[PDB]
Order: structure tokens, then sequence, then C-alpha cells
């Protein structure tokens, strides 16, 4: 029993609204008296091929923005563009506004997605920002404006707003200041994502979770060095492990009595030899979308 | 992109409370003016070995029940035992009570769990009632009273309350009327779960999801009959497929142009020959915790 757990989504559900600008409807995020949504709400299908957002936004007035929050309708009394997000000032501050921050997460970190369609939640799931700054999400047409978040104590840290599906079926989006993660632009054009790599520090976290849960078959006698492990990681397109990464795995090393460079030697053997048809935590592949904090949080029963 | 999506958990988060009876604290569910919790809240560690619940409950008064809902404290003004659940009547009806039903689900059906500790949500995840009526949950000590649910439109259908971890590391619990799923009792004693089987109709649903998502490598020319497929299912400890199951897969057969008995022939080949180190929806094992409704719901973008 060790599952991909999402944060409780209630505090975010109270902030989701529908944003319409002419034909185009998508999702928005209502905090205080501001509604944050992808700036392409102002594009026709045709416009998306090569949009001049400054020129399109100039053609728009407040009354070209229909924001609904359930049956309630909301009065747009202001618009500005910040990077790739539109901020619609509305007359009424959201009474369900949680305590919140906006944060820009690092590649390899995880967050919960509340997938929405026409401003209504469909579901909640946990996922990782890939090292190439894409997400392998589950999103359909109309999911744009869905948000990713983390919760600490009583504060929602919003880290992602969903914009687009790449022609390769992976997902790209912004921070809540409208800055893309990775090299992407909000235009319907072919765009290259980097080579993706496996998040090595997260695989090691998940192997510690496996030990805590009684799966120990993969443990071996040996150790190694960051320098030697990283030669094998490079060969299997694993991210290089740094001392920063060893430092973050410390508490899991302490709980299990398995030194970080010792678990790395077990990972090396798994990469070189495969799993020989056995499973770890009932997976036949190595899982990289659990961080060391995620493992500690889950294994120690942290609440919000 | 096809993930295990949980229901949005907000409407359930507003109903979770802490229930203390002397030393013992666990979680409870506050609907209208009734708080539902596992009847073993009235047991000491020692009592759990061989409890006489009628005799223990008689020793208890309302003032031996401390219910907290955040900082708010709640006044217990009544107690009754229904099967394996305690109903604590409280003076104040929950202002956050959603529209709700109590339902008894069938083996193979899925639901969302809101994992709680001291009446505070930790996380939300999707899981299946196994054919042997256990759940392979992610629960720690103090998770008892956590609930499982489904959401349709605006109504929460509560189907599970978590009671216990079996000495084998799987989970058992009740419906919200306090009736165990499966042969289990709320006593700290060794208890046999059946042989578990794989939920065949859910594997077929997930193979349809795979096709919809562009994974088609596993499709073959052949067909079969329920009678012939079921001979192979019996050998691989798969649940027998009935016409009821074929009827439920109809819409997915229609969407993909792959007849149900035709997908069954592909499953047969996968069971007999393995996956030869390839993946389906990035899994190297066959997934059985997505129902046909779950696949349709996700692939068609159903909201609440």
């Amino acid at each position: 029993g060790f599952r991909k757990m999402a944060f409780p989504s209630g505090k975010v559900e109270g902030c989701m609204v529908q944003v319409t600008c002419g034909t185009t409807t998508l999702n928005g995020l209502w905090l205080d008296d501001v509604v944050y949504c992808p700036r392409h709400v102002i594009c026709t299908s045709e416009d998306m091929l090569n949009p001049n957002y400054e020129d399109l936004l100039i053609r728009k007035s407040n009354h070209n923005f229909l924001v609904q929050a359930g049956n309630v309708q909301l009065r747009v009394i202001g618009h500005s563009m910040q990077n790739c997000v539109l901020k619609l000032k509305v007359d009424t501050a959201n009474p369900k506004t949680p305590k919140y921050k906006f944060v820009r997460i690092q590649p390899g970190q995880t967050f919960s997605v509340l997938a929405c369609y026409n401003g209504s939640p469909s579901g909640v799931y946990q996922c990782a920002m890939r090292p190439n700054f894409t997400i392998k999400g589950s999103f359909l047409n109309g999911s744009c404006g869905s948000v990713g978040f983390n919760i600490d104590y009583d504060c929602v840290s919003f880290c992602y707003m969903h914009h687009m599906e790449l022609p390769t079926g992976v997902h790209a989006g912004t921070d809540l200041e409208g800055n893309f993660y990775g090299p992407f632009v909000d235009r319907q054009t072919a765009q290259a994502a980097g080579t993706d790599t496996t998040i090595t520090v997260n695989v090691l976290a998940w192997l510690y979770a496996a030990v805590i849960n009684g799966d120990r078959w993969f443990l071996n006698r040996f150790t190694t060095t960051l320098n030697d492990f990283n030669l094998v990681a490079m060969k299997y397109n694993y991210e290089p492990l740094t001392q920063d990464h060893v430092d973050i795995l410390g508490p899991l090393s302490a709980q299990t009595g398995i030194a970080v460079l010792d678990m790395c030697a077990s990972l090396k053997e798994l990469l070189q030899n495969g799993m020989n048809g056995r499973t770890i935590l009932g997976s036949a592949l190595l899982e990289d979308e659990f961080t060391p904090f995620d493992v500690v949080r889950q294994c120690s029963g942290v609440t919000f």
C-alpha cells in the first residue's frame, strides 16, 4: 500500500470559474477580485496559428468577457495581460478565496492538478514537472486554465496553469505570473520538448518507500560515488545526482538505515540488469513522480 | 495521457471531524446532525483483541465522546450502534452538508478515498473494491473512519468507511450502515481474505482506453466466446466475463470499432504470451482499477 496521493482539492474547487470571450470558453482561477486565465481565451481557432496578442487584446472590451461561477455571473471591470495570462479584475472578491501563494516550481517537483471543463472540476491527480518542463497530464480539449498546486498547512501554493497539448501528446503551461515552463509559446505550431530524463532523486525516494513497505528484494551490499553513479545515469538517460539530492534523501536514509550512496548502488544494478519480471510496490517499472518530501509526507501522515 | 483520477474532494472535506472516546481518537463523518464513525472508537488497544461492543458501549456516555471540527467543538447529545458504526447525534447540523446518499458498491467498482488523520485530510486517491472485498489502500495508523465515495452531478454517494488493516497489509471496512464488505469482523484476530482475482471487465475497459489513446500494438485479428475466454481467465485467476460485462463495454466497443469478444481475444494473447517488455499506457502490467464508466467519464470529460 503506497499510492500516488493528490492534495485535497476543496480550497481550489471554490476558485474555478468559466471564462468566455466570444466563441472561446475555458477555465479561470478566481482569487480576491482577480480572475486568472490563459491569454488565448481572446483567440479564434484561426488566430492560434500566429496570434499577435497585443493587437487581439486591443479589440476586446470587458463586455467581451463572460465569467460564470456556478449559476452566479461575475462583472469584469478591468483586463490586463501579464506574460501569457490575462487578469480580469471583477467587482466581487471570491468569498471562498483560500490563503494562497504563487510559486515557480523546479523540474522534478510534483503537484496536484484539478482538471476542469467549462469551469467545473472533473477530477484531481498528482503529477511531476518533467526535467524537460512538460507534464504527462490527463487533459482533454477545454482543459486550458486548469491549475496545479501544492498545499502546506492551510496555504495553497499555485505553481501551474494548463495552456496546451503539444503535437506529441504531452502538456505545457505557465506559472500563475504567465511565464511558460520550458521553451514553449502559446501558438499552434510544432514545438520541440527536450530529451526527457528520469528524475533520479525521485526513483531513489520511491525505492526508500518500497523498503519502508517491506519490499526489500532489490537491496545489495555495494556503494558508489556521485561521480561513478552519474556515468551509469547518463547511459540510461537518468538525471545526474548532486549532493543537494543526497541531502534531501537524508531523512529516508535515517529511517531505513540504508545510506544514500548504498541505495544508488541498488539502483545501478536495477538499471544494468532490469527487474527480471519482479515488481517493486506492485510496479514493473521504476517510478519517478514521487519526491523525497512526498514519500516522507505520506509515510509520516502529514495533514493540512 | 490516461491517469487514475480521483473525484474532487471538497464536498467530503467539509464533513470530516475528529472523534475521541477516552484514549482512542479516529475520524468521523458529519452529515446533518449525525456523526458516523467506526464503533471501535470505544475500544482500548486490549479491548480490540476480543471486544463485546454491546457491553463496552453501555459503559459510555455522550461526555465520553469529544468531537472536534477544526477549532469548533461539537456537543454529542445521543449515541446508537448500527452494525459496526456508531452514530453520534450532535446538536448542530453541519452547514457544509452536501447532497448525499449511502450505497453498498459491488466488487470491482471504484471510488475515491479521502485519507484523514485526527479529522484532517491528508490526500485523495482512486481505488477499487477487490473481488475478495478488500481494498489495496494507502492508510496509516489513525486512518480509521476515512471514507470512500463517488460523485454524480452534485450528489456524494458514500460507499466505504475504513476500519482495519489485515495482518496481510490490505484494508477492510464497511458501508455507511456499518456492514462489512466481505467476511471481516472488527476484532484484532487473523482473518482470511479470499483468493483475489483480476477484474476482467476493468482490464478490457483499460485496453479500450489504450486504443483511444493511440496504443494499438496489442490488437489482434481474432474473436472468442465468453465460454472459451472464461477457460483462460480461470487459469490466470481472472474473474469470469458475463454478458452483463459485455453490455457495459458496449459504448467503448462503439467508440473504437473493436467488438467486445474481439478485445477479449487480444487479452487472451496478452495473458498467454506476456507483454514482451512493451508497455500499454506506460504500464508494464495490465491495470484493473478502471471501470468502463471511469474510462467513458474520463475520455468524454464528465464534470460535477
